[PDB]
């Protein structure tokens, strides 16, 4: 019950799902004069995910790396409306999306209507076109105990939980005598994932220990131990072998214990069971004690996308994400589009792919809105003549702790970069500053870093 | 049970209670080479209380106006030890202090001993001399319902509660239609207290409304209403009448409803009952609806100080604080000293009084530690010949919202200042920056303000 249908305006309604890289990038490029745009997302702000790993340890403040949606919508010319709630069910036949847990409603540049909605009231939102960018969720691979004792590294709350756990453990450990094995376990951290997120997480945690903790509790600092576990035989496999090797050496020089060729079998309250697969082809078992477990491995489709597979006939055989055209239209649907991690197009699940797809699609919509036929929809994309999406891989970046990073930079064919260590660390900072989406967030992180040069990190457990 | 008694060292032990203005100021001046210093306080950091009223609304970040104790202790030459716990009982006869709720132990410049203490374990701490600076706690004057529905404005947690309440109310109000009286109550704020803390609190809240809220929800911003209630007939009575008048005019120009000659009789869930005492000597009743109640009135002795009145014979007739000498020694005690709000010496309860008493006392201790007799204690203060404490009133300051402040600056006899409006607002900033106790906190607030010039306040309900 309750159906919101704003269409006194003669414009078509483009409904967006999410407030991440795909949704915001699309929002920034979509012509709000041609269409009435509306966003649905339980998250009232945009997260700059590449700096998330610096948040727990206080290299950057959590407020520094987020930006309210309304600030993006405010710079838009036309009307934009944000429903603070999550999409539960996508309804192709009805052309609606069901919502749950209404926390707020914002209607920018729309001084007129009144919805008449109580909080947590179920509803249905009409649409003419739908862009789906809810993203994925973390994958535990069905390995028991991960959700009970692990911390994912996906969202701002996760940064606060990791700080609270680790601060708690440091306080406890400090009361026990230098020998105690419990002291040793409480000071043990385990990051699962050999990719960029995991490496950066181990790097930042190590930075905090060597730089901040050592200055007022050197005793505790010496006994802390950080493990990095990865199933593949090479860390950061998306780079050339030469850069991966340097990466692995450096991590071990900064005293991080790297566990390659290693899968996790089970996760318990105080330890995890791992199977390591050696060069001679033999498998061994080892226990890894821990006090804080960061889970930074791959992705899995969300319940809303899974529920959509059952409804569209040709979307049956789909698991990783939604099956999509060369034009980023959802296969089998008349008007549903998909971008980012929640959409399969044989491309990686990365922020670079989300942004470029978002722009492409936004560009097309602004082109599509200059025709009588768009004012049935599938054949019109071709007749008028315009190009499909061509991803342009720009490369990869990764901070490795202790003022060192690796970089590969390119455009299509040619490659040009500086990807060693300290100088690449400086390039790394500049580029990241450059690709932050807002000026406020950019000044905030700049100040965080200036402050970090002179005074070192804030690491409060209650804040 | 369990008694910690560190005295392998030949030095006397000066035990400090608290981590506020008196304790930290004393700590910075006490010679750690002459004495073994130890702090007991449940709060692991120092709070810069004059900027606390800018925290809720995000003019300054909560992290910006606090500084961990260990940073102060680290700059000290000798040994310093901090017990993260609260003093429960002061024991003159035994010369000990009982403690509760052990969260942590820090022993800076002391790479040796091990206490062997579990968390939340009761204990007793030996001492030779004791400096008491626990401060006071808020006084509700026995007016019912204050602690049930009000927010005190005393500590960092209070800043977070006020933001959470107010953000919640704004979100709710926004869903109701422009008429609704509930909408009007949810947008109503009430600050109790005509002194500086209360005035500043009303000013900051009004700044947030006019500057930030109006830019994205002008409709809500116009209907917000802020009340200031004060029992005395004049706001900010500690200034000359001429400055108080300007203060009151300005507050009313910025659309704040000031209620003078008004006492609060009772506080309910959605309103408060007040009695106003008019010029013709008649008393009236009025209800003041509200959604957020900030209680910023006076002080009251803490249970630890009250419990000490019963034990010392001549400390019986004492209520506001501990009765104290011209040398700041506790009357009736051999070795207990009191500074700040928890000590009565016919002086105001202000930060300026705490700092000067702290220095005086610290100075004396460093002088007292160059004699055979100090190596019984009461008569030695006089025989060697040195002066009593003479407070030097430097004046008063107060921000009044909308870039205006009042100032009175002086030293003893002479008075010299600039105490009008906008120019006094600039002086106000400089002086406050100048009397922050640490460089980190000083840069942090400076950056907050630079950021505030270009981008306006962060006002997140979860952060
Ligand atoms: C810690 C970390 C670091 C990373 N670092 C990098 C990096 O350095 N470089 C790089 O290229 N890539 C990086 N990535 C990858 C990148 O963040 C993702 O690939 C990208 O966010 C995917 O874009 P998206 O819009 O599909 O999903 P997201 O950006 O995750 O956004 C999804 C949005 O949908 C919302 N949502 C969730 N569920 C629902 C629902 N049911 N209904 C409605 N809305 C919903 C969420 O609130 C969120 O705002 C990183 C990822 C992580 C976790
Ligand atoms: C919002 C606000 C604004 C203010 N502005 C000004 C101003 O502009 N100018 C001015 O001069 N004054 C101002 N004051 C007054 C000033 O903060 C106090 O007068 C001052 O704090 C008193 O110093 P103190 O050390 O006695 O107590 P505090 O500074 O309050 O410190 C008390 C310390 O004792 C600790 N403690 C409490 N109970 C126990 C216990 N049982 N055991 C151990 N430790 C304990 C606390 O954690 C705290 O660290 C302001 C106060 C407030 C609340
Ligand atoms: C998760 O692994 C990573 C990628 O994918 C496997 C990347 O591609 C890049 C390259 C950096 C990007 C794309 C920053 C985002 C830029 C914009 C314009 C949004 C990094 C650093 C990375 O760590
Ligand atoms: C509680 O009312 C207040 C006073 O007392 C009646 C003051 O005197 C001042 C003046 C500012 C001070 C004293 C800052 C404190 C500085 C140090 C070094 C402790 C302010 C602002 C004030 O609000």
């Amino acid at each position: 019950m309750k159906v919101i249908d704003p269409q006194h305006s003669d414009k078509p309604n483009v409904l967006i799902l999410g407030s991440g890289w795909g949704a915001i990038s699309f929002l920034k490029h979509i012509d709000t004069k041609k269409y009435n745009v509306s966003i649905i997302s339980p998250r009232s702000y945009f997260l700059f995910t590449p700096l998330l790993p610096s948040a727990p340890v206080g290299t950057v403040d959590e407020k520094s790396i987020i930006e309210p949606i309304v600030n993006f919508a405010l710079k838009k010319k036309g009307n934009v409306t944000y429903y603070e709630a999550e999409a539960t069910s996508i309804n192709p036949d009805r052309n609606t999306v069901t919502i749950k847990s209404l926390s707020a409603v914002s209607q920018l540049y729309q001084p007129e209507n009144h919805l008449g909605l109580h909080q947590a009231e179920p509803a249905e939102i009409k649409y003419d076109y739908l862009i789906s960018a809810v993203g994925a969720e973390p994958n535990t691979f069905g390995i028991p105990g991960v959700t009970d004792y692990g911390h994912f590294l996906k969202e701002i709350p996760n940064s606060l939980e990791i700080r609270r756990t680790f601060a708690a453990n440091l306080e406890k450990a400090n009361l026990l005598p230098k020998g105690d094995p419990e002291r040793r376990r409480l000071l043990s951290i385990v990051v699962v994932g050999g990719g960029p997120t995991g490496v950066e997480a181990a790097g930042e945690l190590q930075d905090y220990v060597h730089q901040d903790l050592r200055k007022f509790l050197p005793a505790l600092a010496e006994e802390v131990q950080i493990h990095l576990v990865e199933a593949l035989p090479i860390v950061l496999n998306m780079f050339e072998k030469k850069l991966s090797s340097y990466a692995q050496s450096h991590l071990e020089n900064t005293s991080i214990k790297v566990h390659l060729r290693t899968a996790v079998a089970k996760v318990e309250e105080k330890q995890l069971l791992a199977k390591t697969k050696h060069e001679d082809g033999k498998i061994t078992e080892e226990t890894i004690p821990y006090g804080t477990l960061i889970w930074a491995t791959g992705n899995k489709a969300r319940p809303v996308i899974t529920d959509l597979f059952k409804k569209i006939p040709e979307q049956n055989s789909s698991k990783r994400g939604l099956a999509v055209n060369d034009f980023l239209q959802v296969k089998g649907s008349n008007n549903i589009f998909a971008i980012g991690d929640n959409a399969f197009a044989g491309l990686p699940p990365t922020a670079q792919v989300a942004h470029q797809e978002a722009e492409y699609l936004a560009k097309n919509f602004d082109k599509m809105a200059q025709i009588p036929n768009f004012q049935k929809i599938d054949l019109l994309f071709e007749e008028n003549n315009f190009k499909p999406f061509k991803y342009n891989d720009l490369g990869a970046l990764a901070y490795l702790g202790s003022e060192r990073a690796i970089a590969t930079i390119r455009s299509g064919k040619r490659t040009f970069y500086t990807g060693g260590g300290l100088m690449t660390f400086y390039l790394w900072r500049i580029l990241y500053l450059s690709m932050i989406l807002s000026a406020r967030s950019r000044l905030k992180v700049f100040f965080d870093w200036i402050k970090l040069a002179f005074f070192k990190r804030d690491f409060f457990k209650g804040l």
